[PDB]
């Protein structure tokens, strides 16, 4: 019993990270196999960074300009690429801890742990989600950059994020491993301010399983709605479109309950609209919306 | 910016997980130099669990009725011993990835990573605090005993936490790496007085000044109080005295925001008696006592490991 937000164990991403430096620029990287990849702003200075042609920059260096470190170990730069906004460094040595990983672009609302590190090493772990409008509420300071986020499936490490900037609200923007931005933002120090953000609904729903799962059943209604209804009153309190898609996703946790999904959403309806009361779910006086209903029946399992 | 619950990296621990098997009870083990520990309730049956005698348990069995196996490999038992409520089993060979390491039973109030494991392999880890009643809130499933809570310092892995029972409240309980419980518990499944919890005022305060820190200021008053007033407040609220040690503790935090301890904790009475008023702090409707003035630091600064 418990719930609790849970993040993957690290050591496999651990084996990953290493400091690259270029110039007076420092920020992490990711050594997969004989590649290592980094946030291309590494590249700039800060001159550059208010307005910065990444293209002229990437031929003015070369090979030796880059100084790729692992733990205490310097590795020799074969080639460089650049791929959006990731600089890739082929190196001389493949990464003896390299795990089977994949590359992957999650979709908003999806989870993630996050290795938060400096100078090539790790500080902490913990777990995000992808916010509707493609940011991230993390924990992040100065030189943090190339700090990746990850799902494990057995062995498989997928990486779904590297992490760029903070924007001046005080939140996180970055890309996949390909180098694609989540969201509209770029690497430039511009005005560029995040969209207002939603919370994901298929995920309190979840939240709310995992509370029965652990004896919280205050909340728990007599009432049922429909899918229509329902919308109606997320649309009210900022809260994402439930979809069948979502319905389907929650049929598990239904099954496992015995609350029929559209039940649940009745007593969600309800909370939206009287509050909490002073009460708390699990643990928590707000509705929690970064497990997802993958993440409940995993720690549930 | 920001600030969120950071577990430790868990590298270092995830190397030492292994599964301890004897007769048909399976668990989680921590394998260090040529020593694995584990709880000693591995050699009980369901039916013994009620009103266990470890000694005569412990005695029909013999070393080879203890297997280990390290990720798919068995690990050969030399001698076994027990020590408090754990079981030392002896192994062939030490194991290659033991990090640098010491056993640290730690305070109530106290915070740690736990790394939540299954048949000896890794399923999460998560930052928790030893509650003043000497109980975590964690989260644990059947297999998840011997499950460790671990700080690091630098290339040191400091043990303080062995999983052994949830209680019928739900909360979880265990010992430190030499068997011996925090709080109360016995390895007997019978209920057992888990004693009233109380805040960890000292942590609250620290979370006050990481909010203050990344630019949630709405609850820092025009007001300051005296450690006795607000003491008083305390009681009534199920909080912890605040000491001067506390008070000593939260200097560094004190300094860095210009914010004095008695005003800050002149805020936090406030907000007891006035309660939150449907804002946020760091994303919170609660109060939050999870975080040390170490930990606030540590990620306010942004130490690696
Ligand atoms: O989460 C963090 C990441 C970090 C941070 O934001 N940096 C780091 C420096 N870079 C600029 C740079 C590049 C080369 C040389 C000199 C300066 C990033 C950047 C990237 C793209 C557009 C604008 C800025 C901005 C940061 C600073 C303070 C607080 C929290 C956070
Ligand atoms: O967090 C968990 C840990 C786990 C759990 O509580 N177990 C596991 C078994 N053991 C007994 C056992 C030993 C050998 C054979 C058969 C039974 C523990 C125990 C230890 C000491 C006193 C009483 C019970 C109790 C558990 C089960 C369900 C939900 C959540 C949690």
């Amino acid at each position: 019993s418990g719930f609790r937000k849970m993040a993957f164990p690290s050591g496999k991403v651990e084996g990953c990270m290493v400091q690259v430096t270029c110039g007076t620029t420092t920020l992490n990287g990711l050594w997969l196999d004989d590649v290592v990849y980094c946030p291309r702003h590494v590249i700039c200075t800060s001159e550059d960074m208010l307005n910065p042609n990444y293209e002229d920059l990437l031929i003015r260096k070369s090979n030796h300009n880059f100084l790729v470190q692992a733990g205490n170990v310097q590795l020799r730069v074969i080639g460089h690429s650049m791929q959006n906004c990731v600089l890739k460094l082929k190196v001389d040595t493949a990464n003896p801890k390299t795990p089977k990983y994949k590359f992957v672009r999650i979709q908003p609302g999806q989870t993630f742990s996050v290795l938060a590190c400096y100078n090539g090493s790790p500080s902490g772990v913990y777990q995000c989600a992808m916010r509707p409008n493609f940011t991230i509420k993390g924990s992040f300071l100065n030189g943090s950059c190339g700090s990746v986020g990850f799902n494990i499936d057995y062995d498989c490490v997928s990486f779904c994020y590297m992490h760029h900037m903070e924007l001046p609200t005080g939140v996180h923007a970055g890309t996949d491993l390909e180098g694609n931005f989540y969201g509209p933002f770029v690497d430039r120090q511009t005005a560029q301010a995040a969209g207002t953000d939603t919370t994901i609904t298929v995920n309190v729903l979840a939240w709310l399983y995992a509370a029965v799962i652990n004896g919280d059943r205050w909340f728990l209604n007599r009432f049922t709605t429909t899918l229509n209804d329902f919308n109606l009153v997320a649309m009210k309190y900022n809260y994402e479109p439930l979809t069948q898609d979502h319905v389907d996703i929650l049929g598990p946790l239904s099954a496992q309950t015995g609350i029929a999904v559209l039940d649940m959403c009745a007593s969600l309806k309800e909370l939206l609209q009287n509050g909490m009361n002073g009460r708390t779910i699990l643990g928590s006086a707000l509705l929690e919306d970064e497990f997802t209903p993958f993440d409940v029946v995993r720690q549930c399992s």
